C-alpha cells in the first residue's frame, strides 16, 4: 500500500482546438502538458484546479466540469501521484506566458501525441469523446510505460 499526492490537470477543449502547455524550463521540458499542480490543503480539487489555471495560464474560470482521474506511479517513487482531470470549453481571457510555461493552441486534428506525456495518447481520445475515465499508468522515467489501467466510466 502507497501513499497519493493530489494533483490537478486542467484541459482548456473547445470545439476545434485545444490549450496546452509547453514545460520551460528544468527536468521535463519540451514536452506539452495541460494546465495544473499540486492540490493545496483546505481548497476543493475544483478549486485548486481552478487556481492552478490561473497561476500557470492567466485564464481563470468560474467553473470546471470533472472529466477523469488518473494515478501515476514512476518506478524509483513510492508516492503515487492521483490527478484529478478537469475540462473548461468556457473562458473568458488570454493564455499568458510565464518563465515556466509557454501555453498554445493546437487545433484538434493536430494533436501533438509525440511531445505529450505518452499516457495522453491513451485518455485524450476518450475526452474528445466527452466520456469520463479512470486510469492507472506505472513508468519507468519520463518516456517508458511499463504497465497501464484503462476504464471508461459513466461517474467519475
Ligand atoms: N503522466 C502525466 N500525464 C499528464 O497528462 N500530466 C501529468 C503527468 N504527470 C504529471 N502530470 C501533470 C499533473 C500536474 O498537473 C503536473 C505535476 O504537478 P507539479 O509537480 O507541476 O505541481 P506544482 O506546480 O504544484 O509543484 P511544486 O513544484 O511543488 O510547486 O503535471
Ligand atoms: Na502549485
Ligand atoms: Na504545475
Amino acid at each position: 500500500m502507497k501513499a497519493s499526492r493530489l494533483y490537478t490537470l486542467v484541459l482548456v477543449l473547445q470545439p476545434q482546438r485545444v490549450l496546452l502547455g509547453m514545460k520551460k524550463r528544468g527536468f521535463g521540458a519540451g514536452r506539452w502538458n495541460g494546465f495544473g499542480g499540486k492540490v493545496q490543503e483546505g481548497e476543493t480539487i475544483e478549486d485548486g484546479a481552478r487556481r492552478e489555471l490561473q497561476e500557470e495560464s492567466g485564464l481563470t474560470v468560474d467553473a470546471l466540469h470533472k472529466v477523469g482521474q488518473i494515478v501515476f506511479e514512476f518506478v524509483g517513487e513510492p508516492e503515487l501521484m492521483d490527478v484529478h482531470v478537469f475540462c473548461t470549453d468556457s473562458i473568458q481571457g488570454t493564455p499568458v506566458e510565464s518563465d515556466e510555461m509557454r501555453p498554445c493552441w493546437f487545433q484538434l486534428d493536430q494533436i501533438p501525441f509525440k511531445d505529450m506525456w505518452p499516457d495522453n495518447s491513451y485518455w485524450f481520445p476518450l475526452l474528445l469523446q466527452k466520456k469520463k475515465f479512470h486510469g492507472y499508468f506505472k513508468f519507468q522515467g519520463q518516456d517508458t510505460i511499463l504497465d497501464y489501467t484503462l476504464r471508461e466510466v459513466d461517474t467519475v
